[PDB]
């Protein structure tokens, strides 16, 4: 009922790296890397993965943050998002035909032109929490309901 995704933000004592997506499903927002995850792959090896595919950085361990679920009304997969951090890579951020990174301190992250959940759960990340959220999603950017709760266990 539901499509594994991942989400990694390379985030750092003082500034954080982010992605302006520039094709497909999220194109013209900023946000952390990820995507699919494939058959036979863990879900930390593809966020593994999908960090070097889209921004060009090696990472070593991740630490599980958060776990969001969203619901698109009218689409029936749910998409379930693992949220990992790290603040130690190797490499220099590569923009790409589908992806222009950036680093942002971190009073400057651009809420306006993310998806707009962020706004609720990016603070949380910021403050070193955990967190398990669900997101119900008319469009790209109304929120209908949510919830969103801070865990010890991601
Ligand atoms: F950008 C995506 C790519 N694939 C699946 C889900 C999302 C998504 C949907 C809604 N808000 C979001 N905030 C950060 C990622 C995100």
């Amino acid at each position: 009922a539901s499509r594994l995704y991942t989400l990694v933000l390379v985030l750092q004592p003082q500034r954080v790296l982010l992605g302006m997506k520039k094709r497909g499903f999220g194109a013209g927002r900023w946000n952390g890397f990820g995507g699919k995850v494939q058959e036979g792959e863990t879900i930390e090896d593809g966020a593994r993965r999908e960090l070097q595919e889209e921004s060009g950085l090696t990472v070593d361990a991740l630490h599980k943050v958060g776990q969001i679920v969203f619901e698109f009304v009218g689409e029936p997969e749910l998409m379930d998002v693992h949220v990992f951090c790290t603040d130690s890579i190797q490499g220099t951020p590569v923009e790409s035909d589908e992806m222009r990174p950036c680093w942002f301190q971190l009073d400057q992250i651009p809420f306006k032109d993310m998806w707009p959940d962020d706004s609720y759960w990016f603070p949380l990340l910021l403050q070193k929490k955990k967190f398990h959220g669900y997101f119900k999603f008319q469009g790209q950017d109304t929120i209908l309901d949510y919830t969103l709760r801070e865990v010890d266990t991601v």
